[PDB]
């Protein structure tokens, strides 16, 4: 087929559309022995050329990677995440659904479809891969094979249409904590909170609604709650119609904080709304409760980081405030008002991408890693060019660079044993070889980083770029 000559298509951006499977990746280093389980990533990737003149990164469909790592080598495993879309789309031999999040450019053979690409997040629970897009169900795949199920609607008993990317696990219950907002329609003001038991039951889905429609794209928990950022990258069947990204950003607009409680039966009344000036912030380190505060850790800039969702009332994009910064949200459940307790900025270090020892999602982590843009390094080809691992209880950091012709995608930390301290493990990564056409595997020791990785694993694929990935042992994969 052929393709745009844009840059969503071009240079590091050409399509690649490969399946694959490779035994044994070259590599150099030690592979750890005790690793024993697969690493999952998802990037975008599309099937066809789009049906208008460009499109996107966001919007391509989702290409599911697998890195089985096992007996000190890497086996490498790649399928497609096998949508209603690219079902309907491989069938007609031709793109039929249209720009980012907006029905209004779709064919008409595909009204009232899932428009879902699945390119967001590839998340391992309950003996299922879950390859994931906020504006739809998640679709349900198997972890060893990467065969495709289906969209999982928990036999119909959900009845909102969405369901989030950034999925959480309660480690006291192990349910999945999950949000879906724009529950009954696109760009509408409610909002589900869901648990997903460990067998794969729908136990719970709360509606409410939020002070506004907005990309709600990540959230937090803690013990007793789900705490929900309120950041306006809004969007509207308005702008659709103008023929704008269905989001953009609006520096007039205040952001809020929600506090819903998790249990059943909680109504509107029972949330407590937060709310401060505006700012940037999408990705969520993790949240805990101490005292009666709670603190939110998220990447905060000054404005946008969304360059192809624009400044609302027509700002040229500004690179200088898009640079976000670890940030401690502080409110308190005791206090009365609207008002944070705190806003600490916990690195000078521009970083997002954020990570924990998910084992301890919900409680107060010593340990977060980062991808870190660093505009002080060579550059010889916004940067995402340094791992960043940040001790909170020390103040530590770390840095490990790639490079001046590299870039590096989302860490992902692997523990040691079921029983290890908390950041008592392994950082896995793909890194970028931007010079070099191709791309590696990175594997680090988590607590000491700056010493470089242990192994580097050569992937004779050129990878896209990546969104989200997750760890899971051999024994919850069916590969053991
Ligand atoms: C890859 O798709 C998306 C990514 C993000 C943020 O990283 C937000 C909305 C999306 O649809
Ligand atoms: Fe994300």
């Amino acid at each position: 087929a052929q393709f745009p000559n844009t840059p969503s298509f071009t240079g590091f951006n050409t399509p690649s559309r490969i399946e694959a499977d490779i035994a044994d990746l070259a590599h150099e280093g030690t592979i750890p022995q005790g690793l024993n389980g697969a690493f999952y990533r998802v990037q975008p990737d599309p099937q066809f050329p789009p049906r208008l003149d460009d499109d996107i990164a966001f919007n391509g469909d989702g290409m599911i990677t697998r890195f089985h790592i096992h007996d000190g080598q890497v086996d490498f495993r790649q399928r497609w995440a096998k949508t209603d879309k690219w079902k309907l789309e491989n069938a007609a031999g031709k793109a039929l659904f249209g720009a980012y999040r907006n029905p209004l450019t779709d064919d008409e053979a595909v009204k009232g479809e899932i428009r879902s690409t699945a390119n967001t997040n590839a998340f391992v629970f309950g003996g299922k891969l879950w390859a994931m897009k906020e504006d739809s169900p998640a679709l349900v795949m198997d972890p060893a094979t990467m065969e495709t199920f289906g969209f999982e609607k928990f036999g119909g008993k959900m009845t909102g249409q969405t369901f989030t990317a950034h999925p959480k696990v309660d480690p006291k219950t192990g349910n999945m904590v999950a949000i879906g907002y724009a529950a009954s329609g696109l760009c509408t003001d409610d909002v589900t909170y869901m648990e997903v038991s460990p067998e794969g039951e729908l136990v719970r889905e709360v509606w409410f609604k939020v002070p506004y429609y907005c990309m709600m794209h990540d959230f937090g928990i803690t013990e007793d709650y789900l705490v929900l950022h309120i950041v306006p990258s809004i969007g509207s069947w308005e702008r659709l119609e103008q023929g704008k990204p269905h989001f953009g950003f609006d520096t007039t607009m205040p952001v809020h904080l929600g506090i819903i409680p998790r249990r059943d039966g909680v109504r509107q009344e029972d949330i407590r709304w937060f709310t401060r000036d505006n700012c940037f912030a999408s990705h969520v380190l993790n949240a805990w409760q101490e005292g009666t505060k709670i603190h939110f850790v998220t990447c905060e800039a000054k404005n946008n980081m969304f360059p192809f969702f624009p400044d609302v009332h027509g700002a040229p994009f500004n690179g200088m405030e898009a640079m976000s910064h670890p940030t401690d949200w502080v409110v308190d459940m005791a206090s009365n008002g609207e008002d944070f307790a705190g806003i600490v900025k916990l690195s000078d270090t521009a970083a997002e991408f954020p990570r924990i020892d998910d084992r301890f999602t919900g409680q107060k982590t010593r340990h977060g890693w980062f991808l870190e843009m660093d505009m002080k390094r060579p550059v010889e080809l916004l940067l995402m060019n340094c791992l960043f691992h940040k001790d909170f209880e020390t103040g530590r950091e770390q840095h490990w660079w790639c490079g001046p012709v590299s870039s590096l995608q989302e860490p992902c930390f692997v523990p040691r044993a079921k029983d290890a301290p908390e950041g008592d493990g392994w950082i896995v990564q793909v890194c970028n070889r931007l010079e070099e056409q191709r791309s590696d595997l990175l594997i680090f020791d988590a607590l000491d980083i700056e010493k470089g990785p242990v192994a580097t694993v050569n992937i004779p694929i050129r990878l896209r770029f990546g969104l989200h990935g997750n760890w899971a042992n051999a024994d919850e994969i069916g590969l053991a």
